[PDB]
RNA sequence: CGCACCUGACCCCAUGCCGAACUCAGAGUGCG
RNA sequence: CGCACCUGACCCAUGCCGAACUCAGAGUGCG
């Protein structure tokens, strides 16, 4: 909510201003965060239901478990990842871009950031001012 | 499909040419194309579409009206019947620029109604697409 | 070897229209 | 009143996801 709050305060405006945007709807926006969880069954499941707050798929060849987040379950897993997960480790790669404005980040847990900048320079940018520590 | 290579072909290197964008896929391009007794209808709209309409019902259940999506090589076999055979031979002044919804789609109404649904993000991108591609705007 | 992106529809499967979605398939981009 | 776009979440829905399908709501376009 507050990350949410953040891109629409922060954020958008900001890119505005440095890319040129002539109408908000063109701004780059976060769309999905998919998380795949490589692989009893049963207990991952419910940690990985409970860190993101849905209900995950699996995916069978039983070899992994995935759940697509969208809108506020999105906002809210992102806000848990920055604020929480990551500071407690020992920044991101900046060049994860899979060259169409996706970012890709593994920890296996393949976490899958998709927005609607269609480059990579945009999608840094967005991530980078919603706080993501790239360098 | 002709007007399909005529987007490869003509308009999307005059797109990058004329809106200076960096890579092939910020270019412009046409997503869908939907289309809005009732039997004739309906086979009259599958044979003109070469797909199956939807009917649309009262939310009563009597059909109010018939709907087809076309997307791909129908959308483009479709666009290339209209602008080349119907629209010319409406006894025709060309079509109306200000139809833009705000959004980058077009909208017409010959009643058959069509919505041309672009990823442009501007009426003014998608306007130099569907000129391109050979709408007849007045 | 997997996920995301990307491109398709012979094939299992699919649209109360649409391979959009769901399903399946395929050799490059990113990550593991 | 419908279709497209747009924004959402009592019938309904995702073999995860209001993405899709469904439903809803002033605005834009078009009947």
């Amino acid at each position: 909510v507050a990350l949410k709050r953040k891109y629409y305060e922060e954020v958008r405006p900001e890119l505005i201003r440095r890319f040129g945007y002539q109408n908000v709807w063109e701004v780059p926006r976060l769309e999905k965060v998919v998380i795949n969880q490589g692989l009893i069954l049963e207990k991952a499941a419910q940690e990985l239901a409970l860190i993101t707050g849905q209900k995950p798929a699996v995916t069978r060849a039983p070899i992994g478990l995935r759940v697509t987040l969208r809108r506020d379950r999105m906002w809210i897993f992102l806000e848990k990842l920055l604020n929480v997960a990551l500071p407690r480790i020992r920044g991101l790669n900046p060049n994860s871009f899979d060259g169409r404005g996706n970012y890709n980040l593994g920890l296996g847990m393949d976490i899958a950031v998709v927005t609607t900048a269609e480059t990579d320079e945009e999608a840094r940018a967005l991530l980078e001012l919603l706080g993501f520590p790239f360098r």
